């Protein structure tokens, strides 16, 4: 009767209550807010979803509360994988929260754990350094768990040496965090310990990256050997395919099986020597053609000079997203290609066949009359193949949503790409989150060449992509408390136009989701904004 057990909110106090829990996860509670949960916290615990809220409202310094909280915590109705994300961040030191959000996460399979893998790296910086250390030879934290899946799978043990092995090669953190990139060596060390604990398989699978390591070590070698070369193009070229013809010097040629670190599932036994060839671009990355197990090939673009962290945030996103709307039953052709950095200055990335628009233009003087070209159909639309057509429609609604969503900027010609079965796909983030090399970019990025593909405003084509818009939007919504929980654990990140404004990096993201609209007003907003573009390009 003096116990809060039984407090039971009337109906009003449960609409501010469902107000409050519905709230999006960077939402501040005010001081009235958290006392309202409080009172009601016995009622919450029925609702999963209000744990993040409760957790919020405790004062944690006074000891009696911080107790009854952990309480109540272990009484919880159990918090989904998507909202164990939050507490992972910055905000919770407290062990036992921390703790909680690995044995909720645990509870995420394999391929949903890759996905979220890079900001999961990323998130122990906000765990115990001293723990970590004291893990290595004289209830999981993060570093335990990610250790003990990746002990278990190729895959995760792949990207997780990866991405650790490129904090551990910062030199900004080395300097400007030191206790950060030495909690980082600490992870690969205790990465390694536990491998060499495991069975003859996992040590296997250990030497396996080290054979990897040792790969890109060779290839840096060999690209640092390429761009010293004195002369032109064609002698770059010709040095580049020397190299790697020289198996005995270099080992680039013909090795045993290894993954691809790109794409570990894929195995390879070295490079192709005479197909190699630099882009003609100020940097000089390389095309090389992979060697796989099964007799075929595989390209990627290995840029050596060049930080691929950026473009590789932004394609991890564009992989979760396409995931997501596959996950709803939406599948927009989108081309999520591979990036991984190797270092803070190289990496390789998945090449699509493809050609520039730019280009198409150049060659063919429209998009349409490439595709007549390629895709030649009587009775299709403008006499275009329907499958490509169809296609095209698709990847431009998803890319134009996407960019929008990321604010991604610099969108000339040459950076974006259309495939002959139709499928159009941005390239080249350099700039994101509304920045851009010229002043005032629209909110979205469409352009002339793109709305005449698909035949213009008048097309039914044109109504299809609008729709396809529309839904798109609307699932990605959905999924906003991961997105943002996502983009919350990069905030102290070194990417560049993170890095700019660590503070303000979610809200951008967060604003671009228009949370305060309803799915029927966001409808029409979206409609709104294709209007506004399509208009202001002719
Ligand atoms: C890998 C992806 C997908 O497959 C197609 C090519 N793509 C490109 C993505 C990217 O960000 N930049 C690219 N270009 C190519 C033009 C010259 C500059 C630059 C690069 F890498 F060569 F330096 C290409």
């Amino acid at each position: 009767s003096m116990s809060d057990h039984d407090l039971k909110p009337n109906a009003a106090t449960r609409d501010q209550l469902n107000i409050i829990v519905s709230y999006p996860p960077t939402k501040q509670l005010t001081y009235e807010e958290q006392d309202l949960v409080w009172k009601f916290r016995y009622y919450l615990t029925n609702q999963e979803k209000a744990l993040t809220k409760f957790l919020k409202c405790v004062n944690w310094d006074l000891p009696q509360e911080a107790k009854q909280a952990l309480e109540l915590l272990g009484k919880w109705k159990p918090m989904d994988v998507e909202d164990s994300l939050e507490l992972l961040s910055s905000h919770y030191t407290n062990p036992t929260v921390r703790r909680y959000a690995v044995a909720r996460l645990r509870q995420a399979d394999d391929e949903d754990l890759l996905m979220y893998l890079l900001q999961l790296v990323q998130a122990l910086k906000y765990e115990n350094f001293d723990d970590i250390k004291n893990g290595l030879e004289p209830e999981q934290d993060l570093c335990t768990f990610l250790i003990s899946r990746a002990c278990k799978n190729s895959t995760l043990a792949n990207y997780l040496y990866w991405y650790v092995i490129v904090e551990c090669e910062d030199q900004d953190t080395q300097q400007r965090d030191p206790k950060t990139h030495e909690m980082y060596l600490n992870v690969m060390r205790r990465f390694s310990q536990a491998l060499l604990k495991g069975d003859k398989s996992v040590r296997v699978m250990r030497s396996l990256l080290a054979a990897q390591q040792t790969f890109v070590d060779r290839l840096v070698h060999l690209m640092k050997a390429v761009q010293r070369e004195s002369g032109n193009r064609k002698k770059k070229n010709e040095r580049l395919q020397a190299l790697l013809g020289d198996n005995e010097k270099m080992n680039l040629s013909d090795v045993e099986l290894i993954p691809l670190p790109l794409e570990p599932q894929v195995k390879i036994r070295g490079i192709i020597p005479e197909t190699a060839t630099l882009f003609k671009s100020a940097l000089m990355p390389a095309q090389l053609f992979f060697k796989t197990e099964d007799g075929g090939k595989y390209p990627v673009i290995f840029k050596h000079g060049d930080d691929l962290r950026q473009d590789q945030l932004i394609l991890q996103i564009i992989s979760l997203m396409d995931k997501l709307l596959r996950k709803e039953n939406l599948d927009l052709k989108l081309t999520p290609y591979k990036v991984l950095a190797t270092s803070t200055k190289h990496g390789f990335m998945q090449f699509i066949q493809s050609v520039p628009v730019a280009e198409v233009l150049d060659t063919e003087g429209s998009i349409q009359n490439f595709f007549r070209k390629y895709a030649p159909s009587e009775n299709g639309p403008n006499g275009i193949s329907a499958e490509v057509m169809d296609t095209y429609v698709k990847s431009c609604a998803g890319y134009c949503v996407i960019t929008y969503i990321l604010g991604v900027g610099d969108r000339h010609l040459d950076n974006l790409l259309l495939t002959k079965t139709g499928k159009l796909f941005h390239i080249d983030f350099g700039y994101i989150l509304g920045r851009d090399p010229k002043p005032l970019p629209p909110p979205m990025k469409l352009n002339k060449e793109m709305v005449e593909g698909m035949g213009g405003t008048q097309s039914e084509q044109y109504q299809e992509f609008r729709k396809q818009c529309y839904t798109a939007f609307l699932h990605l919504r959905r999924y906003s408390n991961l997105i943002l929980n996502l983009f919350s654990l990069m905030v102290d990140a070194n990417i560049p136009d993170i890095a700019l404004e660590p503070d303000k990096t979610v809200k951008k993201v967060q604003d671009k989701f228009r949370l305060d609209l309803s799915d029927e007003e966001a409808v029409h907003y979206m409609q709104s904004l294709i209007d506004e573009s399509v208009h202001a390009l002719f």
